[PDB]
């Protein structure tokens, strides 16, 4: 009785931690790129490591001091949006 | 009683899938990769070996120490995840 | 006359999901290619940066002063269309 | 009442120019390519800017005198047949 | 004999859609590539002008004579199978 | 009454020969590629003739002392497992 409050313990917990490896596996990764020429209407545009050279929008949240020319940056893999600057 | 081994069960039935889906998302095909640098909030530049260069999440169950520059890794197709890190 | 208004509602609706529309082909992500040649029938040879060449569409809010060999533009992605002539 | 029927005219070209820009940005390109060789059964191998070569179908309308090697055209960017000859 | 006349139609209809089914098989646009080399069981390696080298089927029809170490070949797109040996 | 008997067997002789043309083109290719490295757990590391290098599984029926470095391989398309160690 106390063995399987146990079991249901530990099951719970197991259970979680592959949650959680499931959501770690599932999750979207970001595309790198370069800054390659900031544009007058505050759309960048961006070489992907991809090849190509894009134009692409910028996160909100993304102090726009940060994106010049040569910056290295995180893109969203399907509209390819500027969501982090990278060191 | 009959309901913790009826919560038991239950358990141990998410468990069956959630391992089987952990087991399918680390599966083979993987795509080799190397590690270019890690995030401070513990996230990898990964270049693939399909060309260019992606920002991952990892599984929980890397050992960090192997886990540096230059490392060659398996990466899950479809999310580019770190599934394991290769000598 | 209660006619007219409700013509001008229609025709209102109409303007904003064609306005809608207009801005989501318009939209970025837009990939960028360089016009290599101008057609008699006014349709124009681009290399994309994602390599190939192809015979395209333009918008007619282009300034066709600006189209002109070695320009750079930007490319709807589905259609390769010429959206914007860049600097 | 002559402000409405206005509105009416307005509306109604603004809609049209509108729908023009729709049918121009949704517009399919055609895919650049190269004659490489005619062949005997009257199929042309073309190189397409995308890289590989192809043995594809010409328009009924195209003066097949144009076609020879060298020769740049432009393909359905489907079925890669020869829509045109380009200068 | 009523029965065979009706084996003849259904015959002669599943002979036409069989056909037709062979035509689109064996249409362009076909993908060219090379033969590189012929294996024991028949089946060969091409390189296809995509880039990379596949081992394949073959048509029933094509003249095994001709099918050798470069050979330039014709390959349906979905499959890569040889369709044609070309000059 | 024999001369239907005999266009229903060249029809059935005819239909079979069509059906394997179409079993002939349908049938799927494998992909050239070249064994990198073996790994400790048996997935070898193989390099695809497409480009990049995968993890991968390796058919139950191979002699595993033919896997090694340098062997060129025949791989599932879709899975990339290793089906046959090429010459």
């Amino acid at each position: 009785m106390k063995q399987l409050e146990d079991k249901v313990e530990e099951l719970l917990s197991k259970n979680y931690h592959l949650e959680n490896e499931v959501a770690r596996l599932r999750s979207a990764p970001l595309l790198v790129g370069v800054v390659s020429d900031i544009l007058e209407d505050g759309r960048v545009v961006v070489k992907s490591s991809t090849g190509p050279k894009f134009v692409v929008n910028t996160s909100q949240y993304i102090n726009e001091e940060e994106l010049k020319p040569g910056a290295r940056v995180a893109l969203n893999q399907q509209t390819l949006a500027i969501v982090n600057v990278l060191p």
